[PDB]
């Protein structure tokens, strides 16, 4: 149709309004028809196997972990597709679902492909109600929300807060920790509630219980802003959220908790509000929003991402330009040689480290299987599992103090990133 290349369309109809469910496979539809090249880019694995069942028969290859020139994956997916030697489609049109997701490797694949788009050899679509630069905390819904400023505990409680636990329906509760949300949904199981926790380690299983299972809570990060539904009338926003920095180009840390962008509260509140023959939905909010980024660590390790991927001689990808200006760098100053990119690949894919951790150890010239980086830190370096250094029994046989060259805090914000990080640094994986 107008796929016809040359062009990047944000389709940024309000939440709810089909743009996943409904106008997707129109979309896909009419590419069959014209027969282009095209990628379909979900944000989770979850979200991937949903639009599995509308695009009902439809010739598309599910790369989720003969005439078929429609393939379908999760952002992080694609990304990492274009990082290895193995070979990505030139795909005449790109469609990219939930397009606000601000994670590393969704920033990456929104610079990639509005360059290629640039360069004329694609056409694009994101798909997202809040593009980025919204200041609409509120936008229009499906049916009326019912929008109330309240003071959201953020820790446990035995009074004052007698609405939250008074409410008969079912609360998606946005939280801006794992741990934060921990002591809340373990304050509500105490209370007799039944909760669902939701980070992005756990969403990919946990998710999949809030349909075949009963709940009164669900105590999510930011995660379920990226297309996630609920069976819900009721969301509690903390309008919290914990922002990665590099401090000193040195060592990241976790700032906050701290307030959510216009979209992000945006999509906390669009949970709810979907169902048009159901008004009595309500927003719960407990603070206002802010443009906090641009030292938010997630523009820099994009660009490390799109530095290490190759288009055409010399050419390096730019940042979809409503987003370029998050970050300080020059572009192609984190390239690696194609030895310390394989490297840093597998630091990440492998390894689970965090782009920018993965980055330092690659560009300084240290192979994957080498552990040692993570004991020879400054002391102040030391992680501390529960007030006390945490240790680790290494591969040559001594109990080391956990204490890494580099340090980012994302490898021990919570025990699951720990326990992960332990058995890294045990050369266990
Ligand atoms: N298979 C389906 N087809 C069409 N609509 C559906 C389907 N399943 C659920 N719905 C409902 O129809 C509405 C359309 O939802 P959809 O996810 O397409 O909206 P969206 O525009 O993607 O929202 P968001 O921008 O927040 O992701 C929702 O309220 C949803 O509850
Ligand atoms: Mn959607």
């Amino acid at each position: 149709s107008m796929l016809k290349k040359k062009q990047l369309t944000v389709l940024d109809l309000h939440p709810g309004a089909g743009k996943t469910r409904r106008v997707l496979p129109e979309i896909v539809r009419e590419a069959i028809k014209t027969r282009l090249r095209t990628v379909i880019l979900a944000p989770t694995r979850v979200v991937a196997a949903e639009m599995e069942e509308a695009l009902r028969g439809l010739p598309v290859r599910y790369m989720t972990t003969g005439t078929e020139i429609v393939d379908l994956m999760c952002h992080a997916t694609f990304t990492s597709r274009l990082l290895q030697p193995i070979r990505v489609p030139n795909y005449n049109l790109y469609i990219m679902d939930e397009a606000h997701f601000t994670d590393p490797s969704s920033i990456a694949a929104r610079g990639y492909i509005s360059t290629r788009v640039e360069m004329g050899e694609a056409a694009a679509i994101f798909m997202t109600a809040t593009p980025p630069g919204t200041r609409d905390a509120f936008p229009d819904s499906n049916s009326p929300i019912m929008d109330t400023e309240v003071e959201v505990p953020e820790r446990a409680w035995s009074s004052g807060f007698d609405w939250v636990t008074d409410h008969s329906g079912k609360t998606v509760w946005f939280v801006p920790s794992v741990r934060n949300g921990n002591e809340i949904a373990a304050c509500l199981t105490k209370a007799g509630k039944r909760v669902i926790q939701l980070s992005r380690k756990t969403f990919e299983t946990e998710f999949q219980k809030t349909k075949h299972q009963e709940w009164d809570f669900v105590v999510t990060t930011d995660i379920s802003e990226m297309g996630a539904n609920f069976k819900a009338d009721r969301v509690i926003d903390s309008r919290r959220c914990l922002k990665p920095v590099i401090l000193d180009g040195e060592r990241v840390i976790l700032a906050g908790p701290m307030p959510v962008t216009h979209a992000s509260a945006a999509q906390r509140r669009g949970r709810i509000g979907r169902n048009p023959n159901k008004p009595g939905d309500e927003y719960l909010y407990g603070g206002g929003c802010a443009e906090t980024d641009e030292d938010h660590a997630h523009w820099l390790e994009a660009r490390m991402l799109l530095d290490n991927i190759y288009l055409q001689d010399g050419l390096i990808a730019s940042l979809y330009r409503p987003e370029a200006d998050k970050v300080a760098a020059i572009e192609g100053e984190f390239k690696l040689r194609t030895e310390q990119r394989k490297t840093f690949v597998e630091l990440m894919k492998r390894g689970d480290l965090p782009v920018w951790l993965a980055y330092q150890v690659a560009s300084a010239g240290i192979t994957y299987t080498d552990r040692r980086w993570c004991f020879d830190g400054t002391t102040n370096n030391t992680i501390m599992e529960d007030s006390v250094p945490a240790e680790v029994w290494t591969r040559h046989g001594e109990k080391r103090v956990l204490k890494p060259r580099w340090m980012d805090a994302r490898v021990c914000s919570d025990h699951a990133a720990l326990k992960s990080f332990k058995e890294f640094a045990a050369g266990k994986r």
